[PDB]
């Protein structure tokens, strides 16, 4: 009765965690549009969820069929609980790492000399996992004084409730808040104008790629030049009060000067009838914007802020799913006499674990790139 619901519910939960989260990892692996700094953390979150389904949920379900009785070794129980605590902590610490990472990307504009990221996200992810293991490590040493698998050490439970949850949460919330406000300060008033300029650039690079002749190339380059110059005049509020002589204003203007200079050289070539050379100059121009310009066009048009919309939904769902769990557990640990109904302890646990099945759904619905890869699984 109570056992059959756990079994069916558990097999369905485990199936849904493995299915959804493997499809996330494979998608980041197969689709170039998904290989971003942010999605490195999303893969880390997927790993945490896959590991939960592999290492924790099966014996959790088995436990639930036995009505919470634990018939196996007490050392195995300790091993399970330490893994339980670590994976929970790792999910939270990774949501925290995202907000730290995104705040820094926003607050600290950097341009590298060489190809690729710094892999600082990977280092931060490594740090996140080692920190989660550090929080969980004492559980492995055996904290209990029976036939059930529970954390009975009240000081440990309060400690981890605070470190793993009640402390990261407000800080994470403050950081997401600062991050979103930071980006907004970069978004120009005349968004649609700058989007037009941006489309002119991309549409005409494609016209150039397939041109029949030099005049088409020259016409396309001429439009690009005008759009580059317009875009150059779209100043973000972030730099509005910055003087014309400011080294941050001198930066801004410069990226567009390099661009206009490249367009001019391609123009000279097209004008002389050198189609292939003009097309190569323009392709070489698809790489100068690939880093210097386009990164911060997505920023100043509001695209970047829009693409971050999936993150609060993920954070939100995590808070909905785990807040009841941590309120129940810290209460019990602080106040033995504050009796929580066992059926509710069971409920908030399942609620916590079902979070692990939710993120793949959240990405599919609320993020455009993920939604896109998904919707072309119609093959
Ligand atoms: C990150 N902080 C914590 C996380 C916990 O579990 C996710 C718990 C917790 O009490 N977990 C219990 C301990 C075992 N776990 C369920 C389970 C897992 C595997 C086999 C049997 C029972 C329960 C949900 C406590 C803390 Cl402080
Ligand atoms: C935005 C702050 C966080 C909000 C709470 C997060 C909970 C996420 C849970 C997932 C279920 C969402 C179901 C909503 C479906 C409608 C979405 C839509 O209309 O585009
Ligand atoms: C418990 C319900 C959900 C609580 C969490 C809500 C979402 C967590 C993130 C909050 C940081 C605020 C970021 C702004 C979100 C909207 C984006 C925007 O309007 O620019
Ligand atoms: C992210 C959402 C944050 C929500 C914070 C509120 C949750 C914390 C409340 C739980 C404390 C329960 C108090 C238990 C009584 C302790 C009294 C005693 O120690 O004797
Ligand atoms: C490639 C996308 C991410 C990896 C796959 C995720 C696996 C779980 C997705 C299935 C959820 C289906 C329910 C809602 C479908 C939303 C599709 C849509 O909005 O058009
Ligand atoms: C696909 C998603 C599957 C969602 C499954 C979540 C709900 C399972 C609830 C299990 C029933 C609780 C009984 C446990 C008990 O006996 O104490
Ligand atoms: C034990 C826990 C094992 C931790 C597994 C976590 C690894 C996630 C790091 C890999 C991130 C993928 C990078 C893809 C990308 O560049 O977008
Ligand atoms: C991501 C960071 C989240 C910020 C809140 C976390 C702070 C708690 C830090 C973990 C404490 C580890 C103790 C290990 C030890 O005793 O050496
Ligand atoms: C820990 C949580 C995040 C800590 C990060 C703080 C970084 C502060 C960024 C400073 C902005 C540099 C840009 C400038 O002032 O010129
Ligand atoms: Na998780």
């Amino acid at each position: 009765g109570q056992g059959a619901a756990a079994l069916v519910g558990g097999v369905l939960l485990i199936g849904a965690v493995l299915a959804g989260n493997s499809l996330v990892c494979v998608s980041v692996a197969t689709e170039r549009a998904l290989q971003t700094p942010t999605n490195s953390f999303i893969v880390s979150l997927a790993a945490a969820d896959l590991l939960l389904a592999l290492l924790v949920l099966p014996l959790f379900v088995y436990s639930e069929v036995q009505g919470g009785a634990w018939l196996l070794s007490p050392r195995l129980c300790d091993a399970l609980m330490a893994m339980d605590v670590m994976l929970c902590t790792a999910s939270i610490f990774n949501l925290c790492a995202i907000s730290v990472d995104r705040f820094v990307a926003v607050a600290v504009p950097l341009r590298y000399n060489r190809q690729g990221g710094s892999r600082r996200q990977l280092l931060l992810i490594g740090a996140t996992w080692l920190l989660s293991a550090a929080v969980a490590a004492p559980v492995l040493c055996g904290l209990n004084d029976p036939a059930v698998c529970r954390l009975e050490d009240r000081d440990y439970v309060v400690y981890s409730s605070v470190c793993s949850f009640f402390l990261p949460c407000p800080l994470m919330l403050l950081l997401y808040w600062a991050t979103f406000r930071g980006l907004q300060r970069w978004e120009v008033a005349r968004r649609a104008d700058l989007e037009d300029n941006w489309e002119t650039l991309n549409d005409n690079l494609k016209v150039i790629e397939k041109a029949d002749n030099a005049a088409q190339v020259k016409d396309a380059l001429t439009k690009m030049r005008a759009a580059a110059l317009d875009a150059q005049k779209a100043t973000p509020p972030k730099l509005e009060d910055k003087s014309p002589d400011s080294p941050e204003m001198k930066d801004f203007r410069h990226g567009f000067d390099i661009l206009v200079g490249q367009i001019d050289d391609a123009l000279k070539l097209a004008n002389e009838g050198k189609v292939k050379e003009a097309q190569a100059a323009a392709e070489q121009l698809k790489t100068t914007r690939n880093a210097y310009i386009q990164k911060y066009l997505a920023k100043i048009t509001g695209r970047e802020r829009k693409a971050m919309r999936v993150l609060p939904v993920v954070v939100g769902a995590f808070l909905l799913c785990w807040t009841p769990f941590f309120v129940v557990h810290i209460t019990q640990a602080l106040c033995p006499a504050c009796s929580v109904p066992p059926r509710l302890v069971s409920a908030v646990t399942w609620l916590g674990y079902v979070n692990s099945a939710l993120n793949p759904v959240i990405y599919t619905v609320f993020n455009a790139e993920f939604r896109n890869v998904f919707r072309k699984a119609l093959r």
